[PDB]
């Protein structure tokens, strides 16, 4: 009944490979996301020149 | 699976390095554009001059 113990190293690994990986696609968003963020930033220049100049 | 979130840090630097530059081919050249604007300025006195004998 090592196999138990087989099987509980089974059972172990049985529900380790579900579930125990949290907010990566939470993750990964972010950058995701903040690639969108890196992008209108040069726009904020005239933006501000229009508010500069107005 | 680190290595997940390892080929995540891969994957997130993977879309990070393409299309995060905006409008600096447009920036230069107002500047590159600007220093054309830096020329004729001279010729207006003589153009005024002209304007201004006439």
């Amino acid at each position: 009944f090592t196999l138990i113990e087989l099987m509980i190293v089974i059972a172990i690994v049985g529900i380790l490979a579900a579930v125990a990986l949290p907010a990566y696609q939470d993750y990964t968003a972010r950058a995701q996301v903040s690639e969108a963020i890196l992008l209108a930033e040069g726009q904020k220049s005239a933006v501000t020149e229009y508010y500069l100049n107005h």
